[PDB]
C-alpha cells in the first residue's frame, strides 16, 4: 500500500478510536504530501467539525468544492455538514427512529432524503448502503458501495457477513467466498463465516463437486463445530459413492 493510504487509514482508526493524536499526526504529514487530495481535505474537514470550528470546516468545504465538486469525498462532506447541526441532525434522528421501530421503507425514504446517495463517512455509510441493499433494484450498486467500504475499513464482521450473504443472494459465489475467507483470517466471525459456507453446501446435491466443495471448506476452516459436522458428512458423502 502507498504511504498516503496508510496515513488516511490511520486517520480513520483515530476517528474510530476517539484518539485525535493519531488524527493530528496523520493529517500533519498528509497535508505536506498531498494537500489537494479531497480525502485529505475531507479528513481535516471532519476534524475541524469535531472541534466545533465550523468556519475552518466551511473553508475546507469550499476548497473541496472548487477542487473536486463531484468526488464522493466532497458530497459526503456536504452531508456531514448538513448534519453538523440543527435540522439535519433531527432528520437523522427521525430516520433512525423509523429504522429501529421496523418502518423500513419509511426509514429508507428518510435516509434517501438526507444522504441523497452519499452518506457521511464511517458506520452511517455502512447502515445506509445495507438499508439500500434491501431494495432489489438498487441492490447491485449498493453491493458495489459495500465492497468499497469493506476495502476502506477492513475487519468488519457484520458488514462482511451482509456482503457475503448479498453476494450469495445474487449468485456471485466467488466474491462471497472471498469475503468469507477475509472473515476467516480474523477471529471475529469465523463461526459465522463457517456457518454461511456451510449452508451453501447443504443446498447442493450429494455429488463429486459437493464433496470437493466440502473438502475445500475443510481447507479454509480447521476447527469449530460446523467443521466437525463438515467432516462427518464429508465421510458420509464420499462413502455414498459406489453404493
Amino acid at each position: 500500500p502507498t504511504a498516503q493510504q496508510q496515513l488516511l487509514s490511520q486517520v480513520r482508526l483515530g476517528e474510530a478510536t476517539k484518539r485525535e493524536d493519531l488524527v493530528r499526526q496523520s493529517l500533519y504529514r498528509l497535508e505536506l504530501i498531498d494537500p489537494d487530495n479531497p480525502d485529505v481535505i475531507a479528513a481535516r474537514f471532519r476534524y475541524l467539525l469535531r472541534q466545533g470550528d465550523n468556519a475552518g470546516a466551511q473553508k475546507q468545504l469550499d476548497r473541496m468544492k472548487q477542487l473536486a465538486p463531484d468526488s464522493a469525498a466532497y458530497k459526503s462532506s456536504v452531508t456531514s455538514m448538513t448534519l453538523s447541526g440543527a435540522e439535519g441532525r433531527q432528520a437523522l434522528q427521525q430516520a433512525r427512529l423509523q429504522a429501529t421501530t421496523g418502518h423500513v421503507p419509511e426509514a429508507l425514504a428518510a435516509y434517501d432524503a438526507l444522504f441523497k446517495g452519499n452518506p457521511p463517512e464511517g458506520d452511517l455509510a455502512v447502515e445506509y448502503w445495507a438499508l439500500v441493499a434491501k431494495v432489489p433494484a438498487r441492490r447491485s450498486e449498493a453491493i458495489t458501495q459495500l465492497k468499497a467500504l469493506n476495502a476502506r475499513n477492513p475487519g468488519n464482521a457484520a458488514l462482511q457477513n451482509s456482503l457475503a450473504q448479498l453476494l450469495f443472494g445474487e449468485g456471485r459465489d466467488a466474491e462471497a467466498y472471498a469475503v468469507l475467507e477475509q472473515m476467516a483470517k480474523s477471529s471475529a466471525g469465523r463461526e459465522a463465516a463457517a456457518g454461511l459456507w456451510y449452508q451453501q453446501i447443504q443446498r447442493m446435491p450429494v455429488s463429486d463437486a459437493s464433496v470437493k466443495a466440502l473438502q475445500r471448506f475443510l481447507t479454509v476452516f480447521s476447527s469449530g463445530d460446523t467443521v466437525d459436522s463438515a467432516r462427518t458428512q464429508l465421510a458420509a458423502q464420499q462413502k455414498q459413492l459406489a453404493d
